[PDB]
Order: C-alpha cells, then structure tokens, then sequence
C-alpha cells in the first residue's frame, strides 16, 4: 500500500492520472519522480522546466555540476540525483526527442530505466515538446516497465484519449 491516490488501473503495475506532476510530487514526496531530461541535464522547458522551476532552480545547480563532473547522458539512458523538495530522488531519463531527430526505437531503453526502481511517478516519456506519439509511449512503458509505475498526464484531453484507446 502506498500514498498514490485517484489513480486509474491500466495494467498490473501501471496506473494513470490526470494530473500536475510537480503537484502530485509536492502531495505525495514519492521516493522517486522521474524527470524526462535531455543529455545535457538543461531543464528549460516541459516536465524538466516545471520540476526544476519547482526547486527554486536547485535540481538545475546540482544537474549542472553533474555535467561537470560526468559529461552528457546517452540518449535512452539516466542518473539518480536530488529530488529535492519534490522526492527523495529524481531519476532523470532521456527519451529520444523526435524533433531533434532522435532514433524512437530508444524509447524501451529509455523506460527500462524504470525497473531498477520499485515505485516511481513518471510521464509518458519522449512525449509533450518531445514529439512521439503519447499512445505508442504508453504503449512501450506498459511492455517495458515491470516495477510499479504512476503516470501523471497534464493534458486533461490527452488523458481522456489514452485510457480510451489503451488496449
Ligand atoms: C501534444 N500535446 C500535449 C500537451 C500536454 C501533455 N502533457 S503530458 O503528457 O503530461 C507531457 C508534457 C511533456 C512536456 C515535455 C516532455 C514530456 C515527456 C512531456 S509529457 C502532452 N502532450
């Protein structure tokens, strides 16, 4: 049993809200909220902007010394860092982004990300500003992630379009 609340079941291990994930973050202080990031850890805009905004820019400070210190990620691949005020951890997960030109078949790489963690609040990863089809994503995480995973979608309609057309 856990603190996850309003959340509707799609699968096993998988369930879906309509909601803010900076808020359901704030509400719930999971032990992991995934953040989907690019390579360079620069949370300008999307998921990664609102996180990082919600920080007070500190999650952008500690990115930015991890970049420092490591280099960029890999396309498809992650690292732990603070949650900050928002989790105990913040596992940042490159999706491909389609807009770049970023190759799609990444995205299970991606998600497998996830089953290293027991319990994560996650989006639709490679979705949003990142140009893959939000469907297929749902897709890929229900077939990739073994672990429990709670999707928060902002978009009230989309949200209405995936529990309706999820197979
Ligand atoms: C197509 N139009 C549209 C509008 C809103 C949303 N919302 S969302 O699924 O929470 C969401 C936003 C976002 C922003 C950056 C990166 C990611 C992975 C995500 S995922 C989705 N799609």
């Amino acid at each position: 049993v856990n603190s996850f609340s309003g959340y509707l079941k799609l699968t096993d291990n998988v369930y879906i809200k309509n909601a803010d994930i900076v808020e359901e973050a704030k509400k719930v202080k999971p032990t992991v909220v995934v953040n989907a990031a690019n390579v360079y850890l620069k949370h300008g805009g999307g998921v990664a902007g609102a996180l990082n905004k919600a920080t007070n820019n500190a999650m952008q400070v500690e990115s930015d010394d991890y970049i420092a210190t490591n280099g960029p990620l890999k396309v498809g691949g992650s690292c732990v860092l603070s949650g900050h005020n928002l989790a105990k951890h913040c596992l940042h997960v490159v999706g491909p982004n389609v807009n770049k030109g970023e190759d799609i078949q990444l995205l299970k790489s991606a998600y497998e990300n996830f089953n290293q963690h027991e319990v994560l609040l996650a989006p639709l990863l490679s979705a949003g500003i990142f140009g893959a089809d939000p469907i297929h994503s749902l897709r890929v995480c229900v077939d990739t992630v073994r672990t429990n995973v709670y999707l928060a979608v902002f978009d009230k309609n989309l949200y209405d379009k995936l529990v309706s057309s999820f197979l």
